[PDB]
């Protein structure tokens, strides 16, 4: 997993980025110090980030193949 | 008086300008959305121009010479 591992983190620390751009440039809406056109593209690079984390978690956890039954 | 009359003009356009430009960074620092250096430049231009009309005002008004004293 040395790949998997690094992609999973280099993921959250995108969300973890675009997510404070995201929230911020909402509450900056109510003052046109945000447009509600721009608030868009925040939002949506926020939610495409989000979107990459749960796939890189996916991923990184089949890395430790589990047993499915009880048995031999 | 064409120019006294079209520099007090000149200037009021000016004001109008700047003072929109204050009274909006103003609300927009009040969400760090704009830095603090440059809320303080707008109103620094914007006492600037109050002034240059102000001037401007005195002078066009010079422009008609009154009479002091009632009499002959």
């Amino acid at each position: 997993p040395a790949t998997y591992e690094a992609d999973y983190q280099s993921a959250q620390a995108n969300l973890a980025s675009t997510q404070e751009q995201a929230q911020r440039y909402k509450l900056l809406v109510a003052d046109q110090a945000v447009s509600k056109q721009q608030y868009a593209d925040a939002n949506a690079a926020y939610l495409q980030s989000k979107a990459a984390v749960e796939q890189a978690r996916i991923n990184l956890r089949y890395t430790k193949v589990l047993s499915p039954i009880s048995g031999r």
